[PDB]
């Protein structure tokens, strides 16, 4: 298991524009296009991201290219962030994947707001961090996925995903 397979499991793969759990226009492997309610705005974003006139449908190769870029961006967002970098640096390789998963889903700003959870992770208080992590809009809106990411933080294994 690795971060790409992990996020592939959580985000799925759709080759046509769809609405994510929040109702936002999205495509491929959880690639957010826009928060605007306009399908045309979304198609325009898609054409721009892919570099061709798509009409809302992309290929698997294109979905995967967007995915590669998004994972790379998430990782680099963490490394450039002053609240996130220290936590990442302190974690083992499995739990690092968990952090990348959160950032991928809710953004660098969003994760950096889990101030208390981040401090417990740095101290390696896994059970305590798990409980604090569950007290969140994130957990209540997407329980199954949050559970998987939280269990990963708690155990340091890939068991939530096998
Ligand atoms: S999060 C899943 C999990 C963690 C731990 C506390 C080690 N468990 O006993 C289960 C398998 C419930
Ligand atoms: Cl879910």
């Amino acid at each position: 298991m690795n971060i790409f397979e992990m996020l592939r499991i959580d985000e799925g793969l759709r080759l046509k524009i769809y609405k994510d759990t929040e109702g936002y226009y999205t495509i491929g492997i959880g690639h957010l296009l826009t928060k605007s309610p306009s399908l045309n705005a979304a198609k325009s974003e898609l054409d721009k991201a892919i570099g061709r006139n798509t009409n809302g449908v992309i290929t698997k190769d294109e979905a995967e290219k967007l995915f590669n870029q998004d994972v790379d961006a998430a990782v680099r967002g963490i490394l450039r962030n002053a609240k996130l970098k220290p936590v990442y640096d302190s974690l083992d390789a499995v739990r690092r994947a968990a952090l990348i998963n959160m950032v991928f889903q809710m953004g660098e700003t969003g994760v950096a707001g889990f101030t208390n959870s981040l401090r417990m992770l740095q101290q390696k208080r896994w059970d305590e961090a798990a409980v604090n992590l569950a007290k969140s809009r994130w957990y209540n809106q997407t329980p199954n996925r949050a559970k998987r990411v939280i269990c990963t933080f708690r155990t340091g294994t890939w068991d939530a995903y096998k």
